[PDB]
RNA sequence: UUACCAUCAACAUGGAAACUUGGCU
RNA sequence: UCCAUGUUGAUGGUAA
């Protein structure tokens, strides 16, 4: 899985590596025969000879956890238990540690009692935090950090994946938001949680008939007020007489008084203020630095408390006290290609300056085109075609004087009776501005243009072609678009790779239009990557969907062969759209069908498959590290070792100027094209520059997300599978 | 629907929720 | 009673 193509580069990710040695851990098996409902019964009964059963055990259903071995492996008691007893069977058995699958849950467990060791206490999944806030004295709110943590294994062992967040918070009171709102669904979302006894609690109805003078039988003894309980618990006066009060049941009732309440969250009239939002926005998106402060205090809270590491010692397992540090390695920037001419990118993997004044490849004399649009929208049009003929010859089109063809009005039978009259065999491009963003109206105009009479259209709104001093760009990128939707290329990179065919998709999973499941598939056809062939595969199953994609694939393999009358050496499938709950479906299901039905072309044509899988989402942030300053690292470093499991790798591609960049993951679950995993992450570098939407680098590979856009295209606006006159453009961009 | 990326709320169908002091109302 | 897999509003940034 090694690779040496850049230069080295340290780095750091948020992983605490956990020195933990598991030894002497055996799953032990108490049980008995006469069943017990009670959870807490059988928690007893183990506490009952917890002198011989351990001062330090783990027991959720009989599998009783001891971090030493037993002086008897079988060893048997009868115990009474309080109710009736029942003679319990209390009889140790064992059963090994080795698979180690269980070694990571053991480990969760134990981690989560030591979290809570510390004064943490829980909102949730999350531990968040009550002593350190992160005070805003002008909104009257307050941030409380929090921690979310999950052990997991990795080549160098295994690494805490640790991340924290923000929880929101006030500090008026409920009578004062009361105060204030002179509602239901407002009050009941939120989690209203007491300062005193500080522990979440959920209000689910609220009852404006009860007043702190009713009574409650306190310790199943007399009855007390709400005032005289707080006054004789917490030493606390409450000033309110007939103030409303708060129900909360779990899955008896618990009667919260609204003024030692303190809501959570965000209301809907807190959320809509901007400069609220704008000010828990600088706290919420941390820059590396922030983030890795919050880590290292972490870290040192771990360390210092004196309980939590006591019960680290009686596991067995040692921390360590810096988060983890390696020598990743950036690729050289990519020599961006035009008409003769070259640029390297910068720093940031960004030319979209070079772009707006250097020559495309491959330009389409776009001669006969229309525009359409109402009568309001005739000046913004007219602008915008004068902006396009002024921005083309400086990039190498050459545009000519378009049709210009009014509707009746703005419904959208006018529309498509416009568009049914215009549509002819010279007509190239249709422009169609909408007056708003009205989705059925679009979803009926693509229909037109993409299934009955497929001609590649450009439909844009009223707005973006109305506020100068941006009109200029405005017209830049639809025009670089334009030239995309008509089989031009715009820009290139040097691919080393000779015959290596690409294919990438990506599932549009959606309950919106009967569970369909659409599929998209993109593939390849010249040397240099710089035009596609786009299929579509919509089926309600899960087997003869693969079927169609079978079919998709032996039409773009004909495809390539007459493109470039030969056929490829290899083939590489960029896969996108597999989370974690469904990563095997394609190792063993979908890649042997891509495998079987090669024959047919040629004499043993077996192409050497690759399959890649890629996931845009993970817990894992990487920063550079620049003496002891934290950066995000620029684009183009790779991470191949020490937080990868099985041949795979992350790639930092993206640049973002606010907070921390997220890396991309990318698997190879089957490998089969013989490239050296140096040049298949190279190649997938490279392809990152290769989407002409956006001039510079993005989070996946280009096929991904043209496959993407195809299958949301198809699934959402058009419901149907497009012509076949359109495969050999990008008419999806 | 000119594009790409960082946060964050509601509506759909994947798990789950024990410790611990026992103890919130 | 909460977090995941998501499908969608309203916020931020960029673009000579
Ligand atoms: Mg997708
Ligand atoms: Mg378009």
């Amino acid at each position: 899985q090694r690779g040496s193509s850049g230069q080295p580069v340290p780095v750091s990710a948020n992983y605490l590596p956990l020195k933990g040695n598991m030894d002497g851990v055996f799953k032990y098996a108490v049980g008995f025969n006469p069943p017990v409902e009670d959870i807490r019964s059988r928690s007893q009964l183990l506490n009952e000879h917890k002198e011989l059963i351990g001062l330090t055990r783990v027991f959720d259903g009989s599998t009783l956890y001891v971090p030493k071995r037993i002086c008897e492996q079988r060893l048997d008691l009868m115990s009474t238990r309080q109710t009736d007893g029942a003679s319990i069977k209390v009889t140790i058995s064992l059963v090994d540690s080795v698979k180690n699958r269980d070694v990571v849950q053991l480990m969760n467990v134990i981690f989560k009692r030591i979290l809570r060791s510390l004064k943490l206490q829980r909102i949730g999944r999350d531990y968040y935090d009550a002593n350190s806030p992160l005070e805003v004295p002008q909104h009257k709110m307050q941030l409380w950090p929090g921690y979310v943590t999950a052990i997991n294994r990795h080549e160098g062992g295994l690494m805490l994946v640790l991340d924290v967040s923000h929880r929101v918070m006030k500090t008026d009171t409920a009578l004062d938001f009361l105060y204030e709102l002179y509602a239901f669904k407002q009050l009941v979302g939120s989690v209203v949680l007491t300062r005193y006894n500080n522990r979440t609690y959920e209000i689910d109805d609220i009852a404006w008939d009860k007043n702190p003078r009713c009574a409650f039988q306190d310790h199943a003894g007399s009855q007390i007020t709400f005032v005289d309980y707080y006054k004789r618990a917490y030493d606390l006066d409450i000033t309110d007489l007939e103030q409303p009060l708060l129900i909360h049941r779990p899955k008896e009732m618990v009667c919260l008084v609204p003024e030692l309440c303190a809501m959570t969250g965000l209301t809907d009239a807190a959320r809509s203020d901007f400069k609220v939002m704008k000010d828990l926005a600088v706290h919420t998106r941390v820059p590396p630095e922030k983030r890795a402060e919050s880590f290292r205090k972490f870290i040192q809270r771990l360390n210092t408390t004196k309980e939590a590491s006591e019960l680290l010692h009686s596991w067995g397992l040692v921390l360590d006290s810096r988060m983890l540090d390696m020598q990743g390695r950036r690729l050289p920037p990519e020599k961006i290609l035009f008409k003769h001419s070259s640029i390297v990118a910068n720093m940031e993997a960004d030319w979209s300056r070079e772009c707006l004044k250097e020559h495309v490849i491959s330009a389409v004399s776009l001669l006969d085109w229309a525009v359409l649009f109402v009568r309001k929208d005739q000046g913004k049009a007219t602008d915008f075609v004068n902006m396009l003929s002024k921005v083309c010859p400086p990039i190498g089109m050459e545009v000519h004087e378009p049709k210009m063809v009014e509707v009746v009005n703005d419904r959208t039978e006018s529309y498509l009776r416009a568009l049914r009259e215009l549509i002819a065999p010279r007509l190239q491009m249709v422009v169609i501005v909408f007056p708003t963003s009205r989705d059925d109206r679009y979803s009926a105009v693509k229909k037109l243009c993409c299934i009955e009479s497929p001609i590649p259209s450009q439909v844009l709104i009223a707005r973006t072609i109305t506020q100068q001093q941006k009109l200029r760009s405005v017209a830049q990128k639809v025009a670089l678009q334009m030239n995309a939707k008509l089989g031009g290329e715009l820009w290139a990179v040097e691919i080393p790779l000779k015959s290596c065919m690409v294919v990438g998709i990506d599932v549009y999973h959606d309950k919106s239009y009967g569970n369909k499941s659409i599929a998209g598939f993109v593939a390849s056809t010249n040397p240099s990557f710089t035009r596609w062939y786009s299929r579509t595969a919509m089926q309600e199953q899960s087997q003869e969907l693969i079927h169609e994609l079978k079919l998709c694939m032996q039409a773009a393999l004909k495809k390539y062969n007459e493109m470039n009358q030969s056929l490829p050496e290899r083939i590489i499938v960029f896969r996108d759209g597999v989370g974690e709950g469904r990563e095997e479906y394609v190792s063993e299901f979908e890649v042997p069908q891509f495998n079987s039905c090669f024959s047919i072309f040629g004499e043993n044509y077996c192409p050497k498959l690759a399959v890649v899988v890629v996931q845009k989402r993970i817990t894992t942030r990487i920063f550079g590290r620049s003496g002891h300053s934290y950066d995000n690292p620029p684009p183009g470093v790779i991470v191949d070792h020490t937080i990868t499991k099985s041949y795979d790798f992350y790639l930092v591609s993206q640049h973002v100027r606010q907070g921390t960049v997220s890396p991309t993951y990318y698997r190879v679950i089957y490998d089969k094209s013989g490239l050296k995993p140096d040049h298949l992450q190279r190649l997938t570098y490279k392809l990152t520059h290769m989407y002409y939407n956006w001039p510079g680098t993005i989070r996946t590979p280009a096929p991904c997300k043209y496959a993407h856009k195809l299958a949301f295209l198809v699934g959402k606006s058009l419901h149907r599978d497009p012509a076949h006159e359109l495969s050999d453009r990008l008419f999806f961009l």
